[PDB]
C-alpha cells in the first residue's frame, strides 16, 4: 500500500490536474489545426503523433485514477465520461475518428467550474422526464397520423414514421412550417392546417408551460424556505 | 347487486388497468409497425385482428366501467375522452381510419402521471381565455383587412378571410415573414410593411406579457400564501 | 338640466351599452361576410345600409357620450378611442375605407374584462421606453452603416436607410437572416458576418433582458410589500 | 490651478454637456442625411464641413475632460468609450469612414437614463461567462466535428472550422436549419439529423436554462434579503 498512497498522492496532486488540462488545451488547438488541409500538409505527420502522446498519456491517466479510485470510478459519471471517451479515441484508426474530438470535452469533466454548470443544467432534467415521455407519445402518434394522411404524397417529408417524426421536429422548431411544408401540403389537402396548427399550438403552449412551471415551482419552494425559517424565530 | 360488486372489483383492481395499459402499450406498437408497407405485406392480417380484438376489448372495458361508474362517468373528462375514443375506432372502416390512433392518448388517460401533467398543463388555460378572445378578435379584424388590402393581388396569401386568418397565423410564428410574404407584398405596395410590422409587434408583446403576468401573478399569490402563514404566527 | 338626467339615464343604461355591443358583434359579422364576393353579389346592397345604420346609431351614441360627460369625454382614452375610429368610419367613401374595420375593435372599449386585458398589457410600456429608445437609437445606428456598407451593391436590402431598417428589423426576427440575407452579402463581403452577428446578439440579450427585468423587478416590488406588511405585525 | 477650477466648472456644468447632447443629436440627424445620395448633390458639402467641426468639438471636449479628471478618465468606461469613439472619426479619410458613425452612441454615455439602461444589461454578464465559456467551447467541438464531416462535400457551410461555427450558429438561431441545411446533407449523409438535433436540443435547452437560472437565484436573493430583514425585526 506504499506505492498506492505514491500514486494517490500523484493523481491527487495539484499539478497532475493541471497537467492533463494543459493536454486537453493543447490537443483542442491541435483539432482546430488538423482541419487546415493546407496546416495538415506541412505538420501532419507532427500532429498525428502529439495525438498518439495526449491519448497514450490519457490512457496512462485513466489507468492511474483507477487504481487510485477503484470501483469508486465506474460510479462516477465524470469518470466514466472520461473513460468512454478515451476509450473511443483507442479503437484502431469511420464515424469514430470523428468522435476522438469528444475527449476535448474532459475540459468540462477538468474544470470545476464547468462541472458545476453541466450539474447544475443537467439537474433541472429529471423533472422533466415524464413531459418529455408526454412530448414523444405526442409527436409518436402525430407521426403516425402523418405518415397516413400525407407519406403517399409526400414522400420525402412523410413517407415513413421516421420522416414524419423528423418533419415533425422541424414544424416545431417553426422552421419554414408553412411556406415549407404545409402549403405544399395544402395544394392537395386543403385541411392539412387542421393538423398542423393545433400541433404547433400543443407544442409551443407545453414549452412554454415547461418554462413557467420551472421558476413558478422553483420560487415556491425558495418561498416555502423562507417561510419555515420566520416561522421558527416567531416560534422561538 | 351482487355481480356489481363483483365487477367493480375486476374493473377497479390493480390488474384490470394495468391489463389495459398493456394493451395500449401494445397496440401503440403496432400501429408504428402498420406504417410500413413491408411489414403489412407480411403481417397486416394478424395486425388488422390484433387492432379488432383490442378494439373490443376496449368496448367491453367502457362498458364495464359505465355500468361500475354510471352517470358519473360521463361527468368525468377522462373517461369521455376515453369514450369518444374508442367510438371513433367503432365507426366502420377515410379521416376517421386515421383517428383511431388517438386510441393511443388513452395512455395518458390511464397513467396517473400523465393526467397530473395534463392537468397542469390544462390549468392555465381558463385564465387565458379573454386574451385568446382579444388575440382572436385581433387576427380577425387583421384578416379583414389583409383580405381587402392584398387579397386581390395575392389570392393564395390573402385572397380569402380563411387565407388571411392562415397568413395572419404564419406572420405570428415568423415564419417566412418577410422574404416569404411581405417583401413580395411590398412589391405592388410599397407600405406593406406598415400593416404587418405593428401586427407583428402587437402579437409577439401579447404572447411575451401572457408569459410574464402567469409567472409573476403566480409569485404574487406565493407571497400571498406565505404572508399570511406568517402573519398569523405573529397574531399568534 | 332635465333632458340631461334623461339623457343621462339612457347612456348609461346597461341597456344602452348592451345595444351598442350588440351593433359591434353584428356589424363584425357583416364585416366578414362582405369579405365574398359571392355573399356581396346576392346581398351587397342590405350589408351596406347595415354599415350605414350602425355608423349612424354609433355617431348619435358618441354625440349623446359628449353631452353626457362632456370634457371628460376627451380626457378619456378609450372614448377617444371610439370617437376617432367612429370619425373614420365617417369620412365619404381609399386606405379609410378598409380603416373603417378598427371599429371592431370597439368590441374592446365596450367590453369590461377587455379593456382591463388591454390595459394591463399597456400598462409595462411606460418603463420599456428608454429600453424602446435605446434599441431605436441601436437600430438606427445599425441601418446607417448598413446603407453605407451593403446599399450600393444590395439596393433592395440596404439601397436607402428604410429598406435597411426594414432588413434589420427582419433579421431580428431572425427570419431568413443567414440563407436569405448575410450569406449573399458574404459573397461579396466576406465579412458581413462581423456585422450581424454582433447585431444578433445585441437585440435578442437586450429582448431576453427586457423580460428576464420585468420578471424580477415584478417580484422584488412583491416582496417588499410583503416584507412591510410582515414588519408592521412584528412591529406591532 | 486657477485655469484648472475654470475649466472644471465648464466641463461640469449643465451647459457643456447639453451642448455636447445637442450636437450628438444633430450630428445623428446629419448622418442619417448624408445617406441620400440626393441630400448629398446638394448639401453634402455644407455636412462634410459640420461633421469636420462636431469632431473637432468632441476633441476639444476629450482633451477638456482629460485635463479635468486627470487618470480618473481613463479608469472610466464611458468615458474610454468616447475617447475610443472620437479617436476613430480622427483617423484620416475604409470601414473607419463606417464607424465614425459610432460616435451616436455617445448619445448612450452622455444621457443618464441610458447608461443606467445599458449598465444595467451589462452587469448579467459578468455571471453569464462560464456558460459562455461552455457553449463555445461546445461550438468549438461541434464545428470541427462538422468540418470533418460535411465540409468535403458541403464546403460552403462547412469545408472550413470558421464556416461550420457560422453555419452552427445559423443553425441554433433555428434560421433554415431543416430546410436549407440539414435536409441537403441528409440526401448524402442519412445520419446529419443525428448530428443536428442533438445540437439543436442542447443549445436550446442551455439557453432557456440561462433564462430560468437567472430570473429564480434573482428572487432567491431577493428572498434572502427579505428574509434576513424580517428575521431582524424578530430577533429585535
Ligand atoms: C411513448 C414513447 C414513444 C416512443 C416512439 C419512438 C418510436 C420511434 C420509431 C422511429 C422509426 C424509424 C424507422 C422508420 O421510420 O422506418 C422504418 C419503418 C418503415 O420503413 P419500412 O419498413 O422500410 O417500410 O417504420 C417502422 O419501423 C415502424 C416503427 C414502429 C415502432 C414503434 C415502437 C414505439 C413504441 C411506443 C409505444 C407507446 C404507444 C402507447
Ligand atoms: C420539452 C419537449 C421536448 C421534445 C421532447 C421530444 C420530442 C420529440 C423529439 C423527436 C426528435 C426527432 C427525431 C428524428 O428526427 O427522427 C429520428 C428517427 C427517424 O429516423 P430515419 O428513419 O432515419 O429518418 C430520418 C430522416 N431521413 C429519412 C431523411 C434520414 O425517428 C426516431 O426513431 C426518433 C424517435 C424519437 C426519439 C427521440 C425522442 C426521445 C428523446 C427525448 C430527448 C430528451 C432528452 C433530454
Ligand atoms: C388533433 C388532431 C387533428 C387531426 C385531424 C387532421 C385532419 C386534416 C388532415 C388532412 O388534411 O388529411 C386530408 C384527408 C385526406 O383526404 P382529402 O384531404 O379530403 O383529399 C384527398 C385528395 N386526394 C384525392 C388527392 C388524395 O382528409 C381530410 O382531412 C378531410 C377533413
Ligand atoms: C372575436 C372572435 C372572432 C372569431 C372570428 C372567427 C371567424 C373565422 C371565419 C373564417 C372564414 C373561413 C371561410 C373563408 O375564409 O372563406 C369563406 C368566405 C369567402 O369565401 P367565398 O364565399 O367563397 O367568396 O369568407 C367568409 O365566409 C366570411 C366569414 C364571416 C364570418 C364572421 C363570423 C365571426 C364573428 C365575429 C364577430 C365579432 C366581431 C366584433
Ligand atoms: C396566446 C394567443 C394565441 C393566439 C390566439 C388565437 C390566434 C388566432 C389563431 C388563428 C388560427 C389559424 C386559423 C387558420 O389557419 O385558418 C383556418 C380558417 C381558414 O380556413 P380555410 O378557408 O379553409 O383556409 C385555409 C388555407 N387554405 C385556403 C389554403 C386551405 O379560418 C378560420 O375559420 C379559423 C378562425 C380562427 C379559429 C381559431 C381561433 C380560436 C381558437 C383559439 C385557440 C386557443 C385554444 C387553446
Ligand atoms: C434615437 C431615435 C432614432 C430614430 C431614428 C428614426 C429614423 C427613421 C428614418 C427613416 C428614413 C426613411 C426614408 C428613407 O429611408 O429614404 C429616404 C432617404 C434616402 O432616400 P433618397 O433621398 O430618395 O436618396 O433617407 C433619409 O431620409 C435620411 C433620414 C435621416 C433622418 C434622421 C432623423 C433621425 C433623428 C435621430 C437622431 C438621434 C441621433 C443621436
Ligand atoms: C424591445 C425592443 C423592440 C424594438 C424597438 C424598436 C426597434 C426598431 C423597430 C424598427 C421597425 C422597422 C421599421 C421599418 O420597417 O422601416 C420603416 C421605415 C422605412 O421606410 P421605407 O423607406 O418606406 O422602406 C420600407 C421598405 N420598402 C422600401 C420596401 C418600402 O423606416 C422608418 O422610418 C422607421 C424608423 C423606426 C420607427 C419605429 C421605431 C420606434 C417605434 C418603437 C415601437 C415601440 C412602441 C411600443
Ligand atoms: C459592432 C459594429 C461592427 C461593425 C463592423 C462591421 C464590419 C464588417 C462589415 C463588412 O463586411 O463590410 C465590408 C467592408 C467593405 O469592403 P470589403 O468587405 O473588404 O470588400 C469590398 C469588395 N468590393 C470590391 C466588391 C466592394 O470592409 C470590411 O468589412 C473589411 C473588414
Ligand atoms: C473554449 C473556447 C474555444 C474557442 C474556439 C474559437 C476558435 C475559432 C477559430 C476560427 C477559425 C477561423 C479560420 C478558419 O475557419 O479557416 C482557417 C483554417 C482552415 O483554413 P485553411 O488553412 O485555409 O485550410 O482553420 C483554422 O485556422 C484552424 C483554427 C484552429 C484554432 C484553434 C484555437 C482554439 C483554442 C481552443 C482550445 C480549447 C480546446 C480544449
Ligand atoms: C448564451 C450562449 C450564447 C452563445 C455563446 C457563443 C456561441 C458561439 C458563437 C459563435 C459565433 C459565430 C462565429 C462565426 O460566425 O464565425 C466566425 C469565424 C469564422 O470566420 P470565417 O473563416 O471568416 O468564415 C465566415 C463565413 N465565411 C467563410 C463565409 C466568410 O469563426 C470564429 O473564429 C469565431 C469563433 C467564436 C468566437 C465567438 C465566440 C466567443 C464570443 C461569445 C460572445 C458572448 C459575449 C457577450
Ligand atoms: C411542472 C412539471 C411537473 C408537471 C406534473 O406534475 C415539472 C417541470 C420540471 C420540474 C422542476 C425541476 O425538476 C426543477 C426543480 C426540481 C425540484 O425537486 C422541484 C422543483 C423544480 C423546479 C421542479 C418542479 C416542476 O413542477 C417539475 C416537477
Ligand atoms: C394577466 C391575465 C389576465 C389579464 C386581465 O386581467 C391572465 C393570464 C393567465 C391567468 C393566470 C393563470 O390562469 C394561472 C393562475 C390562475 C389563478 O386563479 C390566478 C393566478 C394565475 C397565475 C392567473 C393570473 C393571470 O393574470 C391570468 C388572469
Ligand atoms: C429594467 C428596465 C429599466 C432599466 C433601467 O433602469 C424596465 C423594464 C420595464 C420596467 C418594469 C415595468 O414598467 C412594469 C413595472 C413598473 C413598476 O413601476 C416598476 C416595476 C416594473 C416591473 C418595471 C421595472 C423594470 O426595471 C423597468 C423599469
Ligand atoms: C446559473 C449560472 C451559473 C451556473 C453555475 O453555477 C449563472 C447565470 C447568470 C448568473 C446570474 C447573473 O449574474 C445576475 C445575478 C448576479 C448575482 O451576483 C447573483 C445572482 C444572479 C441572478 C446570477 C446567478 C446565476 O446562477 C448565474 C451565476
Amino acid at each position: 500500500s506504499h506505492m498506492y498512497l505514491r500514486i494517490t498522492n500523484i493523481v491527487e496532486s495539484s499539478f497532475f490536474t493541471k497537467f492533463i488540462i494543459y493536454l486537453i488545451v493543447l490537443n483542442g488547438i491541435t483539432m482546430g489545426l488538423e482541419t487546415s488541409k493546407t496546416f495538415m500538409q506541412s505538420f501532419g505527420v507532427y500532429t498525428t503523433l502529439f495525438n498518439q502522446i495526449v491519448i497514450t498519456i490519457f490512457t496512462i491517466e485513466i489507468i492511474l485514477r483507477i487504481y487510485v479510485h477503484r470501483i469508486s470510478f465506474f460510479k462516477d459519471p465524470w469518470s466514466l465520461f472520461d473513460f468512454f471517451v478515451v476509450a473511443i479515441s483507442l479503437v484502431p484508426t469511420e464515424i469514430l475518428r470523428v468522435l476522438r474530438v469528444l475527449r476535448l470535452f474532459r475540459l468540462v469533466t477538468a474544470v470545476p467550474q464547468m462541472r458545476k454548470i453541466v450539474s447544475a443544467l443537467i439537474s433541472v432534467i429529471p423533472g422533466m422526464l415524464s413531459v418529455i415521455a408526454l412530448m414523444t407519445l405526442f409527436f409518436y402518434i402525430f407521426a403516425i397520423m402523418a405518415t397516413q394522411l400525407f407519406g403517399e404524397r409526400f414522400p420525402e417529408w412523410f413517407g415513413t414514421l421516421g420522416e414524419s417524426f423528423y418533419t415533425l421536429f422541424q414544424v416545431m422548431t417553426l422552421e419554414s412550417w408553412s411556406m415549407g411544408i404545409v402549403r405544399p401540403l395544402m395544394e392537395v389537402y386543403p385541411y392539412a392546417w387542421v393538423f398542423f396548427i393545433p400541433f404547433i399550438f400543443v407544442v409551443s403552449f407545453v414549452m412554454i408551460n415547461l418554462v413557467v412551471a420551472i421558476i413558478v415551482d422553483a420560487m415556491a419552494i425558495l418561498n416555502q424556505k423562507e417561510e419555515q425559517h420566520i416561522i421558527d424565530e416567531v416560534q422561538s
